């Protein structure tokens, strides 16, 4: 099955990526050359995550996640409408989902010249 693993917190990214430079000589060697006090911190736990936590954290970081439909509907309710549009039923979800936007769409243009 599945039986993934994306969950590699600051500490989990952070120590394993000090693994994948111990464990690739080629790697490591590119970074000796803008890192050369590399094999210092590396040889140090500590130090790695302190000295070079911002660096390594600045690839993961950067953003937050987000995947949101535009629908806003439960993310298990958008897979069942594209899952199958085609349904009698689905239609009515889709159907009523676009209609909310026309009637908003009245208020953002709002041809009401008269606030007051």
């Amino acid at each position: 099955g599945p039986l993934g693993s994306a969950t590699l917190s600051d500490e989990a990214f952070i120590e394993q990526f000090r693994q994948e430079l111990l464990n690739n000589q080629m790697l490591r060697s590119q970074l000796i050359l803008q890192i050369p006090g590399l094999n210092d911190l590396v040889n140090d736990p500590l130090l790695f995550r302190e000295r070079l936590g911002p660096l390594i954290l600045q690839r993961r970081y950067g953003g937050y996640n987000t995947a949101m439909n535009p629908f806003g509907i439960p993310q298990d309710e958008y897979t069942r409408l594209m899952a199958n549009p085609d349904d009698p039923d689905n239609k009515k979800r889709i159907a009523e989902l676009l209609d909310q936007q026309a009637i908003d769409e009245q208020l953002r243009n709002a041809i009401e010249y008269t606030p007051e």
